[PDB]
């Protein structure tokens, strides 16, 4: 399988699924390096973030566990089609890039924080990560180019 992917078994159904230990994506379907990639993201900050402040909230006080629960619920709405990634990022990302529907532009290895860089370069064009942890908080990442 492509870099990072492995097999596992569902606890509740008994059916095989696929999981990526670099991007934290998981799916039923069997999964299908460049100098630069282009990505968007949605950030949820918490009280242990490097800078616990954002354009949404002068003082960010939620716990790391509470932030992960918010990220999990946004992923559910994106996967069911109830909401679009771009819409949720504009309304709820704790990054100034919410301004641009989460778009960060193109970048190379050596510029972003290392777990974000590794996840971005393990995604295929069109693919979305699961929760990704950095010193800034917890992210959902979409590779666009
Ligand atoms: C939700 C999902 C992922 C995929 C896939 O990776 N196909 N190669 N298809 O549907
Ligand atoms: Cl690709």
């Amino acid at each position: 399988l492509p870099p990072g992917w492995e097999k596992a078994m569902s606890r509740s159904s008994g059916r095989v699924y696929y999981f990526n230990h670099i991007t934290n994506a998981s799916q039923w379907e069997r999964p299908s390096e460049p100098a630069r990639v282009r990505c968007s993201h949605l950030l949820v900050k918490h009280s242990q973030s490097r800078r616990p402040s954002s354009w949404r909230q002068e003082k960010i006080t939620r716990t790391k566990e509470e932030a992960l629960e918010l990220i999990n619920g946004y992923i559910q709405k994106i996967k069911s089609g109830e909401e679009d990634f771009e819409s949720l990022a504009s309304q709820f990302s704790d990054c100034s890039s919410a301004k641009a529907r989460g778009d960060l532009g193109a970048f190379s290895r050596g510029q972003m924080q290392k777990p974000f860089e590794d996840a971005s370069f393990a995604l295929r064009t069109g693919e979305m990560s699961g929760p990704v942890f950095t010193d800034s908080g917890i992210h959902i990442i979409l590779r666009t180019e």
